[PDB]
């Protein structure tokens, strides 16, 4: 059922475990994170960004996940604000059934993001919805340590070496694992980590295979994201990898049939490449079976 | 409003115009074809078939087509199953929230055709549900009893058409004598099938981002126009906005071989599927209607 981000969060901080959450910008990709989901019996962090939210409209955002929760009731969802930009923004999400926001003002120095969050906080706890928020740009663990005590906040993405896309590391893969570790000592709380695709080897070869460039991108290994949940993560944003699997799909069938033009024939192919992309990421994180 | 699609039809039927009949297996078809007649204010037919229900399943195919009429209250919209096989399929969209359906037993003879829609007919009317036949080419005579004894809403007479964009191998062609003599008959609001057109600027969209439509023909502007004209007030289209919304997925894939957001190919495509909705809306006389 469509739940708060905390519930589900909270018992993956406890017993030490990662659920993915997965960004979706249509019914195609929403429905292939729900039969994944499914399939490996994992709970759910469903994610749309603001744009995504101007692409579908809050209304069909909120719609199709609600009509998605009915289709497979036995899962825990929850429907959450990818990098909220405003006070307003947050509003707006929770007043038409998002179930957790996130406010980013890690950009802020370290009292305008306390006082914005917490404005975020009380509001949307009012109304039984849950908040994650960001500090860094990395985290300095002291500073997360009084900024969660003092926000309230649910849940906390702290800066530890990840950005978003694809083009993560302009070499070797280095994520700071000690200051992850602190962070949480002193939080106790559920952590999350952003830009956190990892673009498989078989998802390059499906874009490359089709004609794509994906340009020197890369992304945080499958070593570093198991070694960032026994660090202390619990949500893990994904939408990179979920792109480019299910464009590779859409690429081949244009390139191998000139005369394809029913839709199905191009976004069931890309469906089931994404499906297996964010099932593979569950057992991955460990939510599998956890329902 | 979701409305009985009789009550959009009606209207068609007796003012003398055709109201375009959309399908769509998403939400880009979807909104695009939202937009359009919201731009266009226009009534609007919302059809799906039993492949398009199979691959969104038909929760979200009603559930996306509510949340855009709460988003357009004011558009008369009905939601349609198109060819719809069988009695039980056509029962499940009645209950799923459907305002029309379409029993298509042509193949059938004359006596199981008119059996079977009978059928569906007494079960769709008892939930306030309106029903769409096939019929054929066909026999005006035929059609005059199918009609009074089955007691359908709208029919679709076979007059020249078929499904997809190789219509004719030769010139095109409709009977429309025979479309006037059933209009005169039935005095019903009459369905077009295979009415897409394949207008010129959707065809060279979709060949300069490499596609291939193998000399495929639609049925021509004023075919569209005469068969209105003649009666005809629902007008099945779905072969345009595929080739168009695919021609512009095709152009960005070409374009950026390192693109892979979704909203930067499907954005461009509804736009041009958005635009196909709209010149027909103009072109069968619904536009400005509502
Ligand atoms: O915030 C991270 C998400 O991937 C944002 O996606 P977007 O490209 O829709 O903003
Ligand atoms: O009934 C005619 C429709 O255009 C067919 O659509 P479909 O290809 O989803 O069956
Ligand atoms: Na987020
Ligand atoms: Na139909
Ligand atoms: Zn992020
Ligand atoms: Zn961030
Ligand atoms: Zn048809
Ligand atoms: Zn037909």
């Amino acid at each position: 059922m469509l739940v708060k981000g905390n519930e589900i969060l909270l018992k993956a901080h406890k017993e030490g475990y990662g659920v993915g959450a997965f960004n979706f910008v249509n019914f195609e990709m929403l429905n292939a994170i729900f039969e994944a989901g499914n399939e490996e019996n994992s709970p759910l962090f469903i994610q749309a960004s603001e744009g995504a939210i101007k692409y579908m409209g809050i209304d069909m955002a909120v719609g199709m996940v609600k009509i998605m929760c009915e289709r497979y009731p036995h899962i825990p969802v929850a429907l959450h604000l990818d990098h909220g930009t405003t006070f307003e923004s947050c509003e707006k999400a929770v007043k038409a059934g998002f179930t957790s926001v996130m406010i980013d003002a890690s950009h802020h120095a370290f009292e305008e993001n306390l006082e914005l969050t917490s404005k975020v906080v009380k509001m949307a706890h009012n109304a039984g919805v849950s908040v994650e928020a960001e500090l860094g740009r990395l985290v300095n663990p002291k500073e997360a340590e009084q900024f969660v005590k003092e926000s309230q906040v649910d849940y906390l993405a702290p800066a530890i070496g990840t950005s978003h896309g694809a083009f993560k590391f302009k070499g070797e893969p280095k994520l700071d694992f000690e200051r992850l570790q602190e962070v949480k000592r002193l939080t106790n709380i559920p952590l999350v980590l952003h830009g956190a695709s990892a673009i498989p080897d078989n998802v390059r070869k499906s874009y490359l295979d089709a004609g794509g460039d994906l340009k020197g991108s890369k992304g945080v290994p499958f070593e570093f994201l198991q070694e960032s949940v026994k660090g202390g993560i619990n949500k893990v944003n994904t939408d990179t990898d979920l792109r480019i699997a299910f464009i590779a799909e859409v690429r081949k069938v244009a390139n191998e049939d000139k005369s394809q033009f029913d839709l199905r024939k191009f976004f069931s192919p890309a469906q089931l490449a994404l499906k297996n992309v964010v099932k593979e990421r569950m057992k991955l994180l460990g939510s599998a079976n956890k329902i």
